[PDB]
């Protein structure tokens, strides 16, 4: 607990919001019409076919009623697509469409170009050094 | 130079916890407020004249939902409007917004406070590193 050097929060904003500009501008330039955290959700449900609601609610830390409005407006594009569990069948089962499939390795192969591009002016050690210091402040909270 | 798979998650990861804390103390101190609209009332005051279109580009998100969430705000006399049309803080706008802005702070200095004061002037560092490659030109 040692007094807060004035400059981190404006820093930290600063590269909060130039991240999401330049990963929005890509993914406007191959007109995916897609934000972050669209692409956030097809990962997961790809990831773990038969992904539940109630799971990826809780894995992505947002109330059920924001990721069903989520999950609503992705289903309207053809995106994702629910179906009954077979199981305790009182469940929904999230899968990818085809298109949903196709349009999330592509937004994914944009991303990890833009993270390359991000991150490529700091060294090795830099990023590692980054990590670490962003990992210390989580752990001790 | 490769790319740690370990950096843009500890970001995301610092992004979340920083959305839930803000949440949260809103939530305590009743402004019923989300962290988008935080944000959203940040960019208007400090962009005295703003007009949709660029408060869309900032958040990165369509006219469509910014004008939603703007008609929102207007509705809750917080913000008003007025080629294209400006944006305002209202008085009420701007009292909210300075609440927000002091649980902004609050929860940011909590985040950093277990840091030495040398492991935050080295995170400054790092982090004026992540942004656009070496611009300046006077000559």
């Amino acid at each position: 607990n040692y007094p807060v050097n004035p400059d981190l929060m404006p820093a930290l904003m600063a590269v909060f919001q130039h991240v999401r500009t330049r990963i929005q501008s890509e993914l406007d330039c191959q007109r995916l019409d897609l934000t972050p955290p669209d692409v956030h959700v097809l990962k997961l449900i790809d990831e773990q076919r038969g992904l539940n609601l109630q799971d990826l609610g809780r894995q992505m830390c947002r109330d059920k009623a924001l990721i069903t409005r989520k999950i609503r407006e992705l289903e309207g594009r053809n995106l994702v697509r629910r179906e009954r569990n077979p199981s305790d069948q009182r469940s929904f089962q999230l899968f990818l469409t085809d298109e949903g499939l196709a349009i999330h390795q592509h937004a994914e192969a944009i991303m990890s170009r833009v993270h390359d591009e991000l991150f490529a002016p700091l060294t090795p050690v830099e990023q590692a050094t980054l990590v670490h210091l962003l990992d210390q402040c989580l752990a001790a909270q």
